[PDB]
């Protein structure tokens, strides 16, 4: 399977970030050898301790990944698994760095560690994926790294804010983010475990992982969606950023003196580089070993899968179900030569549903989960970037014509939207999830602009217009107001008298608003 990427920046780019990427792999041999240190012993299990300095080694790792490629530039013909991540990243709506997009995915780094000349037999590793021991909600730091969040990613486990981590929601309630209905049903969970991994959330709502996740964008749906629509809210911070990377260099030094001074509890011989460097693999094979058991127990019990392939798709994909469910049947076939159709089926759905529900090969539902990942990567996707793919030549006609039929649906769905209409909003508007964005926004004036969006449509996509619009003698110029004033129907039905009376609102009209008399 090809992993790589070339390096496209002048000689002094290339030895900034051959730099930052070797800091990176410090940081993360810290993570591995912590973690090996928890499970040496049950004391060290239990060692607060050992806990803090390998969520600090976990930051640190962070705070390097999110300085990858600062200028978004550096970087070219960047693949993984097979897989060009320069046109998944460029799709998206927000674009952005196919460097850092690779560093997100199991195994990304060994496409960006050539780029940078680094030796395999370095085994230069970085990753950012950790879920439970994660001193942050999860999503978010994966979302601080795909954006290169130097000023966001806390370099100190102290500094740390609730709103990033225990208190969350606090932050993006900070930046008034609107919230798809599939993303609250997320929160109900996430509020209660922040650190609740995607798998569990989708079993539990009945959902797939992608469904959960989304696309690291603003304009799809799901966690990943979610926090990209904060952060690219959030104005980025320079000086908090040069006093990150200034702090960051010596605060790794700290972590190895400790980690070895703490290690001198749970070892013979102390912890120090030059044993990570010779027990390296060991350490992170220590550090999957479980990942790896409960996802073939997965497999084999969740999915009806055959437990010497469920055991195979495991080990080649790190442990993570989530990506065994956005991989090509043709990449899984590759890895693991017994595994059937129907078993693929049954793990990826994206494929189960492209077969079964739009009648294509196995192969040309390849050609969309190469391109798209999952169907919520082509939802997520401009309409005219599909067209253009199947213009180029790069897409079947019949992946191509499964895609807009995908793309329709999401709008045809609503009340008073058809074909025309729905294919007017996606040529107006790029795709499905910039629609619901717009109508989430109460763009109602915008949404109204396009040829066959009357009273109907709006109804069924505005949220809360539809109760406010039925009140006689308000009409659709102020809801649309009162809608981004209070910041939807309940808030708009909850406001005081007073201010409703200085929006133009009759008492009769408040008195209806509010279901009075
Ligand atoms: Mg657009």
């Amino acid at each position: 399977l090809v992993y790589d990427a070339e390096f496209v920046g002048s000689e002094r780019e290339f030895e900034e970030e051959r730099e930052t990427f070797l800091k990176g792999v410090k940081a993360y041999d810290g993570v591995l050898a912590t973690r090996y240190l928890m499970e040496r012993s049950s004391s060290a299990k239990n060692d607060e301790e050992l806990l803090e300095l390998h969520q600090n080694f976990i930051l640190l790792t962070g705070s390097y990944a999110c300085s990858i490629d600062p200028t978004e530039d550096r970087y070219q013909n960047v693949i993984v698994r097979g897989v060009n991540f320069d046109e998944r990243v460029q799709r998206l709506s927000t674009g952005g760095s196919p460097a850092r997009y690779a560093i997100v995915y199991r195994r990304g780094w060994r496409a960006i560690a050539k780029a940078l000349d680094i030796d395999e037999e370095d085994v230069p590793a970085i990753e950012v994926r950790a879920v439970k021991r994660n001193p942050l909600q999860p999503a978010l730091y994966r979302i601080l790294v795909r954006y290169g969040r130097v000023d966001l990613m806390p370099v100190t486990v102290d500094e740390v804010p609730p709103e990033m981590a225990g208190e969350f929601e606090r932050l993006i309630e900070r930046y008034d983010v609107p919230i798809d209905e599939k993303e609250e049903r997320i929160l109900e969970i996430l509020r209660e475990n922040p650190w609740t991994p995607h798998d569990e959330i989708a079993r539990r709502l009945g959902l797939s992982v992608s469904e959960v996740e989304g696309e690291k964008d603003p304009e799809s749906s799901g966690i990943y969606s979610l926090w990209s629509r904060v952060v690219v809210n959030i104005e980025y911070d320079e000086r908090t950023a040069k006093r990150h990377v200034k702090r960051r260099d010596r605060l790794l030094e700290e972590l190895y003196e400790h980690l070895e001074e703490l290690s001198e509890r749970y070892l013979r011989h102390p912890l120090t580089r030059r044993w990570i460097v010779e027990h390296k693999r060991d350490i992170m094979r220590r550090y999957l070993e479980q990942r790896i058991v409960e996802c073939a127990l997965k497999l084999q019990d969740r999915y009806g899968i055959r437990e010497d392939v469920a055991l195979c798709l495991a080990r080649a994909f790190d442990g993570s179900i989530s990506m065994i469910a956005t991989t090509p049947y043709r990449t899984l076939k590759d890895v693991c030569p017994d595994l059937t159709l129907e078993e693929a089926k049954s793990v990826n759905r994206t494929l189960a549903t492209l077969i079964d529900e739009h009648g294509l090969s196995p192969d040309a539902a390849d050609e969309l989960i190469e391109h798209f990942e999952s169907i919520a990567g082509i939802l997520a996707t401009d309409l005219e970037e599909i067209e253009r793919m199947y213009e180029e030549g790069r897409l079947s006609e019949e992946a191509y014509r499964a895609a807009v039929e995908i793309q329709l649906a999401e709008l045809t769905k609503k009340e008073g939207v058809g074909r025309k209409t729905a294919e007017r909003l996606l040529r107006a508007f790029g795709n499905p999830e910039r629609v619901k964005q717009l109508a989430r926004e109460f763009e109602i004036e915008k949404l109204a602009s396009v040829e066959g969006v009357g009273e109907r449509v709006l109804r069924s996509l505005v949220p809360g217009y539809a109760s406010l619009i039925s009140i006689r003698g308000i009409d659709r110029e102020r809801a649309e107001r009162l809608l981004k004033k209070y910041g939807g129907y309940s808030k708009v039905r909850e406001a005081g008298v007073e201010e409703l009376r200085e929006d133009g609102l009759t008492d009769a009209q408040i008195r209806e608003l509010k279901g009075l008399k």
